């Protein structure tokens, strides 16, 4: 309720989720964001070139954003599973090898990229990890924490690495760490997590709801989630979690992603042309199922450069309150709004938005 970002239907409701490594947002970049949204998650790395660590950069950025828009919610990025290097906390985690997660062989468990993975079943480490978040949102200027990598924690493949007994213990430690996070930051702070995920072999809806406020749909219509079946499950889950009072952030991808090597080599006018042309479909999906407190992100990546500050006329048009619930006829969906009509076929991938 009252710790939620201020939500409106006047236009399409937009959130941001990116980092600018080389520095803080310029005044003009911050004004762009602070004017167009009340909801931003700042990524790992933000301003590390000028401010050394992520905590210092995000703290500084939270301050400049909130000076521009006082209702702004600024979310501190803090990975639940992975020991990223670009935080001050990393040099604290380096000194606690008694916590480090190992496989059944004794080898240290690291992900590609030399990233140690956390032993969430370890109570000291859980205490330490939640204190990092509390330093940033309670003692700092942030309004919440973004808890990433839950599907990675839950992946069954971890059973081969840890064993059944440890695998369940880490699953329980994920439940515990969410509870301890809420205890450490308090009730008036946002807990955003990643997330809702629908794939042919493994899916997740909104969970942990006694404690979490917001879930991100990170891979809508892409990666292992591009099928009509997975896009419907995600749209329905947005509809259901939001109707139940949660915040849902749907990440739309602008016709490609930062992981596609060939797409990222295209000239920027091509990237933008694709982004303009790729917007109607995922926007119509969002607007099909969108309820209150639902947010849309549209770009091709999590770095600023990746289209995060591109804007589109669809984001300025009158939208207005829904005037009826979503309608489903097979893979076809429709939604009426006070100033717009939406139709989308998940099977054929067509979409219409009549503004009026």
């Amino acid at each position: 309720e009252s710790h939620y970002p201020e939500f409106s239907w006047d236009t399409v409701p937009i959130a941001f989720h990116f980092g600018k490594s080389q520095g803080l947002l310029t005044k003009e970049e911050a004004e762009f964001v602070a004017t167009r949204s009340n909801f931003i998650c700042l990524e790992k790395g933000h301003a590390t070139r000028t401010h050394g660590t992520t905590e210092a950069g995000i703290e500084a950025e939270a301050r400049q954003l909130k000076n521009l828009n006082p209702k702004m919610k600024v979310i501190f990025y803090w990975n639940t599973f992975l020991d990223y290097s670009m935080f001050a906390a990393h040099k604290e985690y380096a000194k606690h090898p008694q916590w480090w997660l190992r496989t059944t062989t004794g080898e240290l468990d690291r992900k590609k990229g030399q990233l140690m993975r956390y032993d969430l079943s370890n109570a000291e480490f859980r205490n330490w990890w939640t204190n990092v978040a509390a330093k940033a949102v309670v003692d700092g200027t942030c309004d919440g924490v973004f808890m990433d990598a839950f599907p990675q924690i839950a992946s069954q493949a971890n059973r081969k690495l840890w064993g059944d007994e440890k695998f369940e213990a880490i699953q329980q430690g994920l439940q515990d760490i969410i509870q301890e996070t809420r205890q450490k930051i308090g009730d008036d702070k946002l807990i955003v997590y990643n997330g809702i995920r629908s794939t042919p072999d493994w899916s997740a809806g909104f969970d942990f709801a006694e404690y979490t406020d917001a879930a991100m749909i990170e891979h809508f219509g892409h990666f292992q989630s591009a099928s009509k079946e997975t896009m419907l499950r995600d749209i329905l889950e947005m509809q259901r979690a939001a109707k139940a009072g949660k915040i849902v952030v749907l990440k739309g991808w602008a016709g490609f992603t930062f992981i596609d090597d060939q797409a990222m080599r295209k000239p920027l006018t091509q990237k933008r042309r694709v982004a303009k042309d790729s917007l109607k479909f995922p926007l119509a999906c969002f607007l099909a199922g969108a309820q209150e407190n639902c947010y849309f992100i549209y770009n091709w990546g999590y770095r600023m450069e990746n289209g995060c500050l591109e804007w589109y006329p669809e984001f300025d048009k009158p939208l207005g309150k829904p005037v009826g619930e979503m309608v489903r006829d097979g893979w076809k969906l429709s939604r009426e709004y006070k100033h717009a009509s939406v139709r989308v076929d998940l099977e054929s991938k067509e979409a219409e938005i009549r503004w009026r």
